[PDB]
């Protein structure tokens, strides 16, 4: 019943199971499964439409992209600048570079660098051929400079399929495309985004873990304004449980997505991504839509969803109201000492 | 330099001591005097200014009224309905009736009682003449209904004065006079009000315990929703340091007036105001003004003040948007633990 993501699937044509047990990381939470269903079965429509993950199985949503690989990828891409992101560990936590101008203390572990397709493709087998141990995350908006045949792919994608959610569900529209390339074992540790997601798997295994908005009370967001907004503090490999207690009740939803699985990723849901252990490099694009709007009159009672948005709302204008966000912290304090706690 | 209120003063015409040290309660922190100043010292002026407390002896600003009196307020106020607060302690905590439909568990302990001047009279005469312990404190704004020797004591006020510092101080406008009129050793626990206030005092000797508005983390304000919004948690007789273990660091202000001072309190500190043990009924008149209007662009860095307002609209939107004042708490510690604490 927390069985995880399950007894592995075995790959069309015996070629044996798609990945093993061994291949995942150790954590101190338990889970269940995400549904693995067809995109025709009503249980997952239901699923999206209720904002509850679901991983569909055959969308063909990016099915040109299944030949994608670095080769075909350097071939064909262009010769526009892509983010890669550096780490000395598997985790590779990010920073919004705006808000470090109001955080001194804030040295970044993972370092941006611009540079061409063919650099990222050479760097990578610099360090296989070496054998160091740093780690590379190429996570790139698919844009413009792109070359013909990856155009093509673009459009090849189900835009039937996936502009028919958009419309039911009651989505904005499409802000971007991320283009996600990782080495094995890359952590993306937990954090929750602001807009919808589908998350198209193309090349590799990637076991994604996922919290409800309610879980917020154990996993620990930093501060709006530090650069780390929206990622959890708590460090999932050594939990600290005397600063973070609640971590200790924190219950998830796991699955491992591989190639032509589409998950449906629910706004403010947090997640954790892990490119499997000794499996090869890992290719993704995902999907980011903005939410539907907002209804005209509250309903109570409130999603947890949007007990989360107020929360930030007052965090972000109190921080403008005191003129410094440093301030933000002294004050909630003094607010709810001896009178809320 | 702690010296409270100071020496008692000396009655004119070697009538003795105003009052005695044994008149006053005792407390646990200490304080430090008010100035006493006249209103043509401009060091008062600059007190006034600078929204800091001054005791000023010579205004005549309620002149006419010293001559009232139990006898003389009966025979001339009017027919109209007085409020008439009762206590079986001398502590009298007010409550909000608005905000009592919020707090289930909100018995309360001193309750209103509308009556005719003559009925109050009566009734602190028959506990007086059979010496039973309940306590009541008349406080009612005067209004149209009062008789005409009353309303020409109220003209004969120094508006010349006191509208001269409405206007030099870009105060909005008089909002009401309040009439007090207590028994000795009645107790208006800690409190701030929103407005400005020159408490002009009449008959009898009341001891001021001022706390500047920074010392709002020594004196744990109810909850805003709370029917004692605005007033202190701390119990001054009996203070819970395992509660507030602030109020161990808390330093006052204070003094004691009498016939003819008007006590300037600043909006937004604090007051306590007893009437002096054994001295007999007490009689004051206050004039509350709102605020000067808050500047177009804000000004850093903020004054204490500014940021209990800003406190409390924190807490008045957080209880509108949740659709219930009871769930403020709740979020305003999942926002708080272990991201800002
Ligand atoms: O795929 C990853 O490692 C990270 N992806 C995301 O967090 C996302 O798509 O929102
Ligand atoms: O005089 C009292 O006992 C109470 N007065 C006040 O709190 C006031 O004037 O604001
Ligand atoms: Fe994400
Ligand atoms: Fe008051």
């Amino acid at each position: 019943v927390a069985s995880g993501s399950g007894e592995p699937r075995e790959e069309a044509g015996a070629l044996g199971p798609a990945w093993d047990e061994s291949q995942l990381r150790s954590y101190s939470f338990p889970t269940r499964p995400i549904p693995r269903l067809s995109q025709s079965d009503p249980r997952a429509e239901e699923l999206i439409e209720n904002e509850e993950p679901v991983v569909l199985t055959d969308t063909n949503l990016v099915y040109p992209a299944l030949k994608w690989d670095l080769e075909y990828l350097q071939e064909n891409i262009g010769n526009g600048d892509f983010s890669v992101y550096s780490a000395s560990t598997h985790k590779f936590l990010y920073y919004d570079e705006k808000k470090m101008a109001n955080f001194q203390n804030f040295k970044p572990r993972s370092n941006r660098e611009e540079m061409k397709f063919h650099e990222f493709v050479e760097k990578l087998q610099d360090i296989q051929q070496r054998g160091g141990e740093e780690r590379l995350y190429l996570q790139q908006t698919l844009n413009d400079t792109v070359g013909r045949k990856i155009v093509m792919d673009f459009l090849g994608f189900n835009w039937n399929w996936i502009n028919k959610q958009q419309g039911k569900r009651g989505w904005g529209q499409l802000t971007s495309n991320l283009l996600l390339i990782g080495m094995e074992g890359n952590v993306t540790p937990a954090h929750y985004d602001e807009q919808q997601n589908f998350f198209a798997q193309i090349k590799g295994y990637k076991r994604c873990i996922l919290f409800p908005p309610d879980q917020f009370e154990c996993l620990y967001p930093y501060p709006v304004h530090h650069p780390c907004d929206r990622q959890s503090q708590v460090d999932f490999d050594n939990p600290d449980y005397e600063r973070f207690p609640n971590f200790q009740n924190v219950v998830g939803y796991e699955t491992v997505v591989g190639p032509g699985d589409v998950l449906y990723i629910p706004m403010y849901w947090w997640h954790h991504i892990e490119s499997l252990l000794n499996g090869g490099i890992t290719i993704t694009v995902n999907f980011w839509y903005k939410g539907a709007p907002t209804p005209k009159r509250i309903e109570y009672p409130l999603k947890a969803h949007q007990k989360v948005a107020i929360m930030r709302n007052i965090e972000k204008m109190l921080g403008e109201a005191l003129g410094n966000p440093q301030e933000v912290g002294p004050l909630l304090n003094t607010m709810i000492k001896g009178r809320y706690n």
